[PDB]
């Protein structure tokens, strides 16, 4: 993953170190990119079940879009 993943990625729960590099390595370099893939998109991953991308988008979404706020 030279892109690398963003602190949030990497520090979002539900996604390991791995799949930070994973997401990232996928131009996924920030959390709030993440917010912008879909469970269909992220379906493809390793290691990512459908429900799980639907929590684990979710978390950045809600973390980049709601924000702590919610």
């Amino acid at each position: 993953g030279d892109n690398k993943p963003a602190d949030d990625l990497l520090n979002l729960e539900g996604v390991d170190r791995d799949l930070a590099f994973k997401l990232a390595a996928r131009g996924v370099c920030t959390l709030e990119d993440l917010a912008e893939q879909g469970i269909d998109d992220l379906a493809d991953i390793e290691g990512l079940t459908d429900e799980k991308a639907g929590a684990l988008i979710m978390a950045a979404r809600n973390i980049c879009w709601f924000g702590d706020e919610a």
